[PDB]
């Protein structure tokens, strides 16, 4: 099929750009993966490096890959207007992009999905906070925690240190409250989180694997330190997955840094179209 | 502040027509409250004679008015098209109608609900069966159970009688088997029900209100012989409410016929406007 532009698809005050692959076998009624780029990347530079688009042909869904509208590429996961439902931010755009989508194409809203790499996986996790409502599934690689670059100045796009190094660290209960308060009284359905991180990741250092997990362990009520089963060499040699219920599973990838290679089948696998 | 007939708003094969209420005083992000009109009405209609517009104004959502397009002016809750998600009936004609609002207007998607009045309370049911995936709550005057006016021969806007007369009775499970088929395999969000009927109404007869809450009760895996819940005289004298749940509950309405008066401001506080 082709990657397009789309220029309107609703209030975008921080110009996000949104970038759509709609597959040649397109299904009759098709889902929407949101693909969600890395710093210095791009949305049609996601679409190059990315596995969507090709199984976009199998399944027969719609791609939307948003594009960061700001010098060096990272997404906006630290502002006041990113980190709140209808704040306006760069988040908000993309649940814009998510719904034009579905209207235009007559997409099945049931069947939306979010995952990102590096700065569009600390993206994924916010949008899952931001728009629970929107998404299905979600698939993080190698992200930060929901609200872990919180800027205490509110600032746009701004790297917090402390959380890349690993030195925030704090429980459950502590980080579901600050995923709950980006919808404060939402009391909806929320995407089944899947979470990958590597154990050399010297950009976004393995810590925030466990925050990451600590979160979303507590907003769907699980006990953190009680899961439900692990799975060795699980999907492959020196990854491990942890399943805390159906709404939470984590892919630890010993050996794998910044970020952990995407596994398009097993996308396709967890969001349900394989 | 004026009503709008909307004319190109996705797949639309039985042509139903559309008219939303934008109200002068419209939220920032506003919500959206589909009120579906009963026999020999029309959306307009249904606008005349219902508060939803009223309150628009107060709360700043967006009113849609789907406008039957069959001769008689009853919906389409009998033919297979209008019982399954995606299978192109006037149910799947709703849904655009939805979506394109969402997309148009900026609107919250976790905040739309639906609402009808007998044929109209007959496809409420069916919208949350059939597109479970964009509504919040929905609210049921006088209607019946989600495929009670199935059609065994694939009739096309079919009156069936037996369920009329209230005929039909079967158990909590096998009315959650009817309206779980309508999506099969759906496991995500689904509206919180609340179910009114006149204990004397005798067009649709008041079995069909204790049909309806069971099949909702096996819908949500509640227990239909333990509510959690009694309130006398709730919300007026002679109205009786039994919470069976966060997603069910009913309100029985002794010595009201066809169909139990809107109760406009309780409908803003069940889907949380107030
Ligand atoms: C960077 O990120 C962390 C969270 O990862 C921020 O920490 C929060 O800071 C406020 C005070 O400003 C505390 O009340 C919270 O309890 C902290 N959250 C957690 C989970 O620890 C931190 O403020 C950010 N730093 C900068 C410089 O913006
Ligand atoms: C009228 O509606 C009822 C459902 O309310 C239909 O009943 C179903 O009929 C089929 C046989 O066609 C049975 O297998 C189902 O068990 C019945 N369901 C229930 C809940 O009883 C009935 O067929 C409809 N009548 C007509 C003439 O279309
Ligand atoms: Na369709
Ligand atoms: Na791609
Ligand atoms: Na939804
Ligand atoms: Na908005």
């Amino acid at each position: 099929g082709s990657l397009q532009q789309v220029t309107d698809f609703g209030d975008n005050p921080t110009n996000v750009g949104m970038y759509i692959y709609v597959p040649n076998n397109l299904a009759s009624n098709p889902g929407i993966v949101v693909a969600i780029h890395y710093c210095t990347g791009t949305g049609p530079g996601y679409y190059g490096d990315s596995p969507y688009a090709t199984l976009s042909e199998q399944y027969g869904f719609i791609v939307i890959y948003p594009s960061s509208p700001y010098s060096g590429g990272c997404w906006d996961v630290s502002s006041q207007a990113t980190l709140t439902h209808n704040g306006g931010g760069n988040s908000n755009s993309i649940a814009n992009m998510v719904t034009w989508t579905i209207s235009k194409y007559g997409a099945d809203s049931s069947k939306v999905f979010v995952t990102g790499s590096s700065s569009g996986a600390m993206m994924t996790n916010v949008m899952a906070a931001t728009y629970p409502e929107l998404f299905a599934a979600a698939t993080v690689y190698s992200g930060v925690s929901a609200g872990c670059f919180y800027s205490n100045t509110n600032q746009v796009d701004g790297w917090n240190s402390t959380c890349a190094q690993g030195d925030v660290i704090t429980t459950p209960e502590h980080w579901a409250s600050i995923a709950e308060a980006m919808y404060s009284g939402y009391s909806g359905s929320r995407p089944r989180m899947q979470i990958y991180h590597g154990s050399i990741d010297t950009t976004l250092y393995p810590q925030n694997y466990y925050e990451t997990c600590k979160q979303w362990a507590g907003v769907f009520g699980y006990d953190y330190s009680a899961p439900e089963k692990t799975e060795a060499n699980t999907p492959q040699t020196n990854y491990e997955t942890t399943i805390w219920g159906d709404s939470l599973q984590g892919i630890f990838a010993t050996g794998v840094g910044h970020t952990v290679p995407i596994h398009g089948d097993k996308d396709m696998e967890w969001f349900g179209f394989a």
